[PDB]
């Protein structure tokens, strides 16, 4: 049976733990192990990859299916020699549920004025603030795919008003959606903007000052919030900073950045209404990843269509 | 028609705003207005009260129904001269939904290691941490009433394992519940303990070091968390502090305190894994409060039973 190459820049202890009993009957070649640094990888059919080294595909020229370790494929699409074979992205209940946790947390942190209450606590000052309920806030989600839909449904269940935007219009109970041409109408209703878009050439720099200026000022805080857990390349950080400084944006939650890891010299670390997380909104459960890859391999070898195959021209 | 006395120690601008068009056809006597400081209040049937002055019931001896401005009645039950007539507590979708927001926020803040990521951000340090999903954590809620049930259902929908405890066993889909005698079994399964109990003589000092020592150490963080938004008198703050210092408790979210407002000299303000909020977990929407009171008055005057009447002997 073909081995499976594992080249995942994840927390090493998590990958190592998941290797036990993974891919039964196949050799598993974990490229984090120095013992494998010279192994020729010709004749091997499958690789599971995340932030892999530039030479990987020259070493493994006979791959039949490439599996991303994440939902996003904007990096793997750039790897030199990426083979002309199906590229399968990671889609799984574990990833989806994790993203929705992070999105819900940000919407609650902003709704419930967490930074204000923390500033009061720093002064040892007890002060109750006037407080809207979730239903007083419209959360607008750009990207109505696997992650956007789950987050929308969960936010609505917690009481937020929720609307969605994507290229085509999606039909979702309890969530009004807009297609591409509806962007401006969607923005004008949105108090908390949530980004769950892939990075593609068409989404590069989409979150910019002109867009933030179209967000609603009619909500309970009088100024919108920007929350991004898609990709950093979709935002213009110079504009985010300008808009936070001026008050065009009242706050932000950023999990993703134009250049990661985020520079230690970035202003974002110290800003009073910005929450920074280090690209952890939805971690890949490595056990679940390997179960997913196993399942797709079994489909492939039985002559069934692969699931979650990306359109390389579209970039997602 | 009888006037309605309003004596609510809430944010004044909120009460004032809600007075417009409230109680149509009745004089509304807002005791926050100095113009009313000498008004005799005999012959008046209804009062809506929160943190009211010790002399209120000597001024208003002819009340037929007393309405609490909150869900909790432990303070109003202590007011001198509280009349021997029905005491109606506040129960409303707005209050419930607000509590569930706060409970969800705390469970997510603790699950998602928010304080760790904030400490990293303070150092301008990008570091991903190993991260459990919600389903890896058991949230145990003490108090399975209006607030406890709603919070349990919402937490379960976001992926947490949820169990509940109260005096009698409650039947709730997707949430295993325990009765009084099941407390120890319940505690031993609980990673995040959430308090949503009233203060009564039987719940005074219930959250103490012996109880925290029975919480699970088998969860993903190896140490339990304590979250209280019931009443401060149910907890022993000396024990909370001892247990945080020793690591018996890994963290806490406290909305309520033994003596409020919380002393500026309290250690809780500066502790690295304690979130302090100033008794704001579920604010009373004053408009909704007045609609509720109006509805109960109409029932009363039509000969229908009042709803949400407290048992003064039980204290809730
Ligand atoms: N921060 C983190 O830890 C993580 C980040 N992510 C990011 O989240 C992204 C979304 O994942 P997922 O929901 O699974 O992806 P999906 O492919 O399921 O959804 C993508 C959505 O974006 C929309 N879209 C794409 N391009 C455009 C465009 N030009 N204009 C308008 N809408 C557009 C799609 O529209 P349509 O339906 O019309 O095609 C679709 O609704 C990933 O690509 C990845 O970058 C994912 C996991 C973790
Ligand atoms: N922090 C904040 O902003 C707010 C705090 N609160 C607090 O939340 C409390 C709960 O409100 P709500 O859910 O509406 O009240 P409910 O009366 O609906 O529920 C109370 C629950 O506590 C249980 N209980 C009471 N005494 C005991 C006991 N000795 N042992 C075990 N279980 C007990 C009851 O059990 P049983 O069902 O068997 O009677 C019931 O499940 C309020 O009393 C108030 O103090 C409320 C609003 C806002
Ligand atoms: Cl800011
Ligand atoms: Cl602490």
């Amino acid at each position: 049976k073909s081995p499976v190459i594992v080249d995942l820049k994840f927390i090493p202890e998590e990958v190592e733990a998941a290797l036990a009993g993974a891919f039964p009957g196949r050799e598993v070649i974990d490229l984090a192990d120095p013992a494998h640094q010279e192994r020729d990888l010709s004749g091997i059919d499958y690789a599971v990859v995340w932030k892999s080294a530039p030479d990987l595909f020259s070493r493994a020229p006979d791959l039949k299916v490439v599996f991303s370790g994440g939902a996003g494929v904007d990096h793997v699409l750039t790897l030199p020699g990426l083979p002309d074979v199906p590229l399968v992205r990671f889609v799984d209940r574990t990833l989806t549920t994790r993203m929705s946790e992070w999105v819900m947390m940000q919407c609650l942190l902003h709704l419930r004025q967490h930074r204000a209450y923390e500033a009061l606590a720093k002064k040892h000052e007890w002060r109750d603030l006037s407080q809207p309920e979730a239903a007083d806030v419209t959360v607008g989600i750009m990207g109505m795919g696997v992650l956007g839909q789950d987050a929308a449904r969960k936010l609505a269940a917690m009481g937020f008003k929720v609307i969605g935007w994507s290229r085509s219009k999606r039909v979702i109970e309890g969530v009004e959606t807009y297609d591409a041409a509806g962007l401006d109408a969607f923005l004008g209703r949105t108090d908390f903007l949530v980004g769950l878009l892939p990075l593609t050439p068409d989404t590069r720099g989409i979150f910019n000052a002109a867009l933030f200026a179209k967000l609603s000022r009619n909500g309970p805080f009088g100024a919108p919030v920007f929350i991004n857990a898609g990709r950093g390349g979709s935002q213009v950080e110079a504009d985010i900073l300008e808009c936070l400084d001026s008050g065009v944006l009242g706050g932000a939650s950023l999990d993703v950045f134009e250049r990661e890891p985020l520079s230690p010299e970035s202003r974002f670390w110290d800003m009073p209404n910005v929450y920074v997380t280090p690209h952890v909104a939805a971690s890949s459960d490595v056990r679940a990843l390997f179960v997913h890859v196993e399942h797709q391999i079994a489909r492939f070898e039985s002559g069934l269509p692969l699931e979650h195959v990306v359109d390389k021209v579209a970039g997602y």
